[PDB]
């Protein structure tokens, strides 16, 4: 029985809002996922944007094929393309990453992963833009929470997010048609925090914290999460529930934390019938460098930019923008623009 909160509009670190931040830490800690109730308007623009995928999911596969760009990962994802520790996802899948046009410094720059979401149409492009914008508002409170019952300054978190790398995969699920069962594979995601909305259907599960157990650091090469504990009990159904949404820390949350939190490991299984969701992820800056909150003489960092560009070429071996990162060396840039970047988002 998960924990469900409702958060306050805004956070201002009064009394409430420390309890509040120590309670979803509590609940992270012990269930590794709590929900947070949505409003009207939340839930409006939550239905609208399951709408529009499932409209762009009737399409024909070569016109989802063409919402592709060889300079963002934003775009298509066909069933059976995505790789998760070596074997193939089920779901079809749109990625909204950033979208930054042509005209954009950074794009005409050549940095990684940069460049103009494919959208399927311009009403799909509102209905994802709005239901983001709401999604946004959301990981910033939960951010400030999050500060605030660690002891730390309300802006902690917040202060790494501005222009953050938010981005979402828009998923549909086939119904089970082989003896195969799996839709995605064991894994962790990449960020600060995943705000996830499903439909009725059911098929996530989730792995709480276990005492004593070891978890991989996934920004490290050698600490790969996917796959790991996949066929290994607990894992917790995350039964679906109209008028919420999840809320799981990713991999900065847990490198940020020492541990105290843990990156939810997670996985889907196909049902007997389609299932539609969306995973939103609540990013820091593509130039920012998270830091260990409670070791400060450690010297460890995660370029998030980083991160996030490796772990999409790991997804995608062979999709277009991978292909061209490597043609045009995208990766050294990467590691120029950590030096000579003209945003004034760091330094
Ligand atoms: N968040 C993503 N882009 N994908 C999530 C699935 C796991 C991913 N294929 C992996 N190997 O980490
Ligand atoms: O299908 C879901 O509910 C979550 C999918 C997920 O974990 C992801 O896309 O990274
Ligand atoms: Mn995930």
């Amino acid at each position: 029985n998960l924990q469900t909160f409702e958060l306050p509009t805004e956070v201002t670190g009064c009394a409430a809002d420390i309890s509040l931040g120590r309670a979803l830490i509590q609940a992270w800690q012990k269930d590794g996922i709590f929900q947070i109730k949505t409003d009207s308007e939340q839930d409006r623009k939550t239905q609208e944007a399951m709408a529009a995928s499932k409209q762009f999911c009737k399409e024909p596969l070569t016109f989802k094929s063409s919402c592709v760009s060889d300079l963002t990962y934003s775009g298509y994802v066909a069933s059976g393309e995505e790789v998760t520790a070596g074997k193939p996802d089920f779901p079809e899948i749109f990625t909204v990453c950033k979208d930054l046009s042509v005209g954009d410094q950074r794009v005409k720059a050549g940095w990684p992963c940069h460049g103009p979401v494919p959208w399927p149409n311009n009403t799909y492009q509102k209905s994802m833009k709005t239901f983001m914008e709401e999604l946004g508002l959301a990981g910033e409170r939960l951010l400030k929470l999050t500060a605030l019952g660690f002891e730390l300054p309300i802006n902690t978190f917040t202060d790494l997010t501005r222009d953050g790398w938010h981005h979402m995969r828009v998923l549909r699920f086939p119904p089970q048609t082989s003896t195969l069962s799996r839709g995605i594979g064991a894994h962790t995601d990449y960020g600060l925090l995943v705000i996830a909305a499903q439909d009725d259907v059911g098929g996530l599960y989730i792995r709480p914290p276990v005492e004593g157990e070891k978890r991989n650091r996934n920004w490290l090469p050698g600490e790969s999460s996917a796959g790991m504990f996949e066929h290994d009990e607990p894992w917790t159904f995350v039964t679906p529930t109209p008028g919420v949404w999840t809320v799981f820390p990713g991999d900065i949350l847990q490198f940020m934390t020492g541990g105290q939190l843990l990156s939810t490991p997670h996985k889907v299984k196909l049902n007997t019938r389609e299932r539609f969701a969306c995973a939103y992820f609540h990013e820091p800056n593509f130039e920012a460098s998270a830091y260990p909150l409670f070791e400060p003489s450690a010297n460890e960092r995660i370029h998030y930019g980083e991160h996030f560009t490796n772990m999409f070429m790991r997804c995608y071996p062979d999709r277009i923008t991978t292909q061209r990162i490597n043609k045009e060396n995208r990766l050294a840039h990467l590691e120029d623009l950590k030096k000579y970047s003209d945003t004034r988002a760091t330094g």
